[PDB]
């Protein structure tokens, strides 16, 4: 359960995570 920053989403689950937000939500 990750919060998606600078792309306003919630991640459930560890998905794809974003080119941004593997950066900004950390990952
Ligand atoms: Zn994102």
């Amino acid at each position: 359960m990750k919060a998606c920053l600078s792309c306003h989403q919630q991640i459930h689950r560890n998905a794809p995570i974003c080119p941004l937000c593997k950066a900004k939500s950390r990952s």
